[PDB]
């Protein structure tokens, strides 16, 4: 339970050996459950862009779209539970610091909250941060209760270094991923075929951030 005996008998052990780490059952049914009912009010509210264009060839009311987004700062009204979730998120890492790989994180994004609105979309294989602007870890919480992928689909499959298999997570209720953001690490998510929220926060790296500024 403690956020120092998970980072350091964990996170930090299974991050430098393969580069991504699960942990489940994270913030307990009572704070996932609420960080539940704060993203769907989000969603409820029209708080979520419409969905990334999927295709386009189309005519305006043919238009697919799939993945919506919302960029959540952790202390709106009605979304401080989120918050809590991102200060879960920074105690993490704030002791895991010094021991991810050489990296030096020295700040993270907003976060973003995500959903798979259940259309059959998922997320072409991409790397998060092919280009060094400064990411170095991606920080992902899921909380969709019940989800069952061989159903519903929406499953992240990612693909270690340069390794045969992949490794496919479920994302399931109460769950907190971590992987390397850079090139280590491309994914995608599989078509979700029920609504599939996740949050995203990414991490920064104090020299590649730095650097990465003179790129603009
Ligand atoms: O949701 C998951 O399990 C994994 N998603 C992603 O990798 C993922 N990666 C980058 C993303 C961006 I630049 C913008 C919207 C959604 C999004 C994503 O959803
Ligand atoms: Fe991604």
């Amino acid at each position: 339970l403690p956020a120092l005996k998970l980072a350091l008998e964990y996170i930090v052990p299974c991050m430098n050996k393969h580069g991504i780490c699960v942990v489940d059952d994270f913030l307990g049914k009572e704070t996932g459950q609420q960080i539940g009912d704060e993203v769907r009010a989000l969603h409820d509210t029209g708080k979520f862009t419409d969905g990334q264009l999927v295709s386009q060839k189309s005519d305006s009311s043919k238009d697919i779209r799939g993945d919506k987004i919302t960029w959540i700062e952790g202390k709106e009204p009605g979304c401080e539970t989120i918050g809590l979730l991102m200060s879960s998120m920074d105690d993490l890492i704030r002791h895991c610091n010094g021991k991810l790989g050489s990296y030096k994180i020295n700040g993270r994004t907003k976060a973003m909250v995500a959903c798979y609105p259940g259309n059959g979309t998922g997320y072409v294989r991409h790397v998060d941060n092919p280009n060094g602007d400064g990411r170095c870890v991606t920080c992902i919480y899921y909380l969709n209760k019940d989800w069952d992928a061989k159903v519903s689909g929406g499953i992240l499959r990612i693909f270690p270094e340069g390794k045969a298999q992949f490794a496919d997570i479920e994302p399931k209720f109460d769950r907190l991923l971590f992987f390397w953001s850079d090139r280590r690490n491309p994914h995608e998510v599989q078509p979700a075929y029920a609504t599939r929220y996740a949050i995203t926060v990414w991490y920064f790296d104090a020299d590649e951030r730095a650097r990465a500024k003179v790129k603009y």
